[PDB]
DNA sequence: GGTCAGGTCAGGTCA
């Protein structure tokens, strides 16, 4: 059946004027207060919990323990992440039914269900609605994190930039009631406004879009020869060049916006008809040449480049950019190294003047964002030996590369992991499936690759560092899952935890070992399987020590094989958790 | 049973 209740406000319901006859009269006073609360002054200092304790009479809850149990899930909603869920069970289970006065008159057998129902009501009709009334939730796009802005200042931000967009031709109204492709959302991006579109779901045309994008990636393969895998690029470049590596990374400003629809349409028509049929060709071009979008119940045309959020703008922008930089890429200096994922260029060469020339070559052809550009060039004001590109960190001097992590200060790492799956729901009495499914290798698979475990251009100690960081991530995921077990499963009778923990350390060590042996490097000495597993456990402890009273049984059990080969490993790094992970917030508390 | 090939689901990466 269904054992999950979703935390997102999306599923909320607009409160009725009166209680529905099914629910008890008590709720109405809450409802009344809610209306009063909505009418109440919209003071900018606002805490959802305080206002919420006023509108909801405590008498509904009866005892303070019952009330606190309910406001715990309210707090969870205030601190929610995308896709997060709780068990519906938690809304009735372990509630002191003797305290609830209105329930006391009713027969005990029906008390849970009724309670459940009523609790459900108050969340969908009051809690989620009032939160949505005072606050607006926007995805940070860093993990599953959700930032809560005051509704007023978000509407002012979105309308400010909406007028800043109507004034310029970027957004016009074509006003012929043409069907909206999707709804435009404006979601803050530091300085930039990052305007995107949530397309409306179309299942009938989705296979056609997939066919189209497949054909376009095939024209990118057949023509404009693939630039090559970044791993082998870096490998051959570091092996062939012995001198100091000078490199620059540049971020194209509004890569999708500044594409020219006329040029891209006439480029789409250029494709030979056997690789793309002319009827399909015409579809591609009139799709991208006519982009119609619904804003505040109004429809507008988008005439600035490729609309972001489309199901065919990515492959098209790649087609455009890759064709457009063919001249440089086709033949450069044999010494030189260049690579672009999408909108992000990375160029390294022994000769500094060449890197300088490349910066100015790209800067003239396109308009860049100058804060995002990173280089070790002496002429630049803040040269760095470590340059970040494609979710990795390349140190040009050391020639070492390490996984890049994006953890702002005060960031709560629990956001990074999706523990709840509404399509495949685990019952509350099956904690083992939840914890296991959380610890399946697929989530860290990206970091268990050649790039991070190769020793061809990576030092052995840097291989150790990458694996240690990956295991730290795994452990934070484990701890988050444990908290989820305690918050919603609430299964106190749990001893299966250690089996999953140990099995996962074993298996991840095996995977990293098998990928490390396959991509043996010249810098490779001897790499223990045993001390790799031991490093996994020390990485765990670095995280579990953050909640040592709650975990002390487990951590003391862990301490009782940690045997660490080669003198280059400092070994201080493995005992103390890295500085990046020390300040991430592992306790959730309502900040609104 | 042991491979494959297709398909599906899942969680992660990049921009
Ligand atoms: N549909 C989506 N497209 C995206 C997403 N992220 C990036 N992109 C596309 O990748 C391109 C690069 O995005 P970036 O985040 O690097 C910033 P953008 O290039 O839009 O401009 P600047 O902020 O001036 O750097 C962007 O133009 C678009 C996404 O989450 N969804
Ligand atoms: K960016
Ligand atoms: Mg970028
Ligand atoms: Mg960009
Ligand atoms: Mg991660
Ligand atoms: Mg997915």
């Amino acid at each position: 059946m269904v054992h999950y209740y979703r935390l997102s406000l999306k599923s909320r319901q607009k409160a009725p004027k009166i209680v529905n006859s099914k629910y008890n009269s008590i709720l109405n006073i809450a409802l009344k207060n809610f209306r009063l609360c909505k009418k109440h002054k919209t003071k900018k200092p606002v805490q959802i919990l305080a206002l919420l304790q006023e509108i909801i009479p405590k008498s509904y809850f009866g005892t303070t323990t019952n009330l606190k149990r309910f406001y715990k899930v309210v707090e969870k909603i205030l601190t929610q992440s995308s896709f997060e869920c709780i068990h519906l069970s938690v809304l009735h289970k372990c509630y002191d039914y003797d305290a609830i006065p209105w329930l006391q008159n009713v027969e005990p057998n029906l008390r849970p269900k009724l309670l459940l129902k009523h609790n459900l009501f108050l969340l969908d009709n009051i809690v989620k609605p009032i939160i949505a009334f005072y606050y607006k939730p926007i995805k940070t796009l860093n993990g599953h994190e959700i930032k809560f802005i005051r509704k007023e200042e978000y509407i002012s931000f979105e309308s400010k930039v909406f007028h800043k967009l109507k004034k310029m031709k970027y957004l016009v109204e074509v006003q012929d009631e043409v069907k909206p492709r999707g709804v435009l959302n404006i979601i803050p991006k530091q300085d930039n406004f990052r305007a995107i579109v949530s397309i409306f779901p179309d299942s009938a045309r989705k296979p056609f879009f997939k066919l189209l994008t497949s054909k376009i990636y095939k024209v990118l393969e057949e023509k404009y020869k693939t630039s090559g895998s970044l791993y082998t690029c870096w490998s051959e470049f570091t092996q062939k060049t012995q001198g100091q590596i000078y490199g620059i990374k540049v971020d194209i400003r509004d890569a999708y916006g500044n594409v020219k629809i006329p040029v891209l349409c006439k480029l789409i028509q250029s494709i030979p008809t056997h690789l793309l049929d002319s009827e399909k060709k015409n579809f591609i071009v009139d799709h991208i040449s006519n982009q119609f979008v619904a804003f505040r119940r109004k429809i507008y045309k988008w005439n600035h480049g490729l609309l972001q959020g489309d199901p065919l703008s990515g492959c098209l922008c790649e087609l455009y950019m890759a064709f457009m930089d063919r001249l440089y890429f086709s033949n450069l200096d044999k010494d030189a190294f260049i690579h672009r994922t999408v909108d992000d260029y990375f160029f390294c060469s022994p000769h500094p003047h060449k890197v300088y020339d490349f910066e100015l070559l790209i800067k003239g052809v396109y308009q860049v964002n100058p804060t995002k550009t990173r280089t070790n060039l002496p002429t630049h004001r803040h040269p760095q030996d470590e340059i970040p590109y494609c979710g990795k960190i390349f140190n040009l001097t050391t020639r070492q590369v390490r996984t890049l992590y994006k953890l702002p200060p005060n960031y709560e790492i629990r956001h990074k992991f999706k523990l709840w799956n509404f399509n495949n729901q685990i019952s509350d009495d099956n904690p083992a499936r939840f914890l296991q499914k959380a610890m399946d290798f697929p989530f860290i698979c990206n970091s268990f690759t050649k790039f991070e475990f190769n020793t061809v251009f990576n030092d052995q100690r840097t291989v150790f560092a990458n694996f240690y960081d990956a295991m730290i991530c795994v452990a934070y995921k484990f701890d988050a899952a444990m908290m989820a077990l305690r918050t919603s499963f609430l299964v106190n009778d749990f001893g299966f935890i250690w089996l999953v923990l140990s099995s996962t350390v074993r298996a991840y060590a095996s995977r990293a070992f098998k990928k490390i042996v396959t991509y043996k490097g010249g810098k490779y000495r001897k790499v223990t399987f045993q001390c790799l597993k031991s490093i996994a456990w020390r990485a765990f402890l670095a995280v579990l020590k953050r909640r040592t009273e709650i975990y002390k049984g487990l951590i003391d059990r862990i301490k009782s094989k940690l045997t660490m080969h080669d003198g280059e490993v400092d070994a201080s790094y493995f005992c103390k958790l890295p500085e990046k992970f020390r300040f991430v917030k592992i306790n959730r508390k309502a900040s609104i």
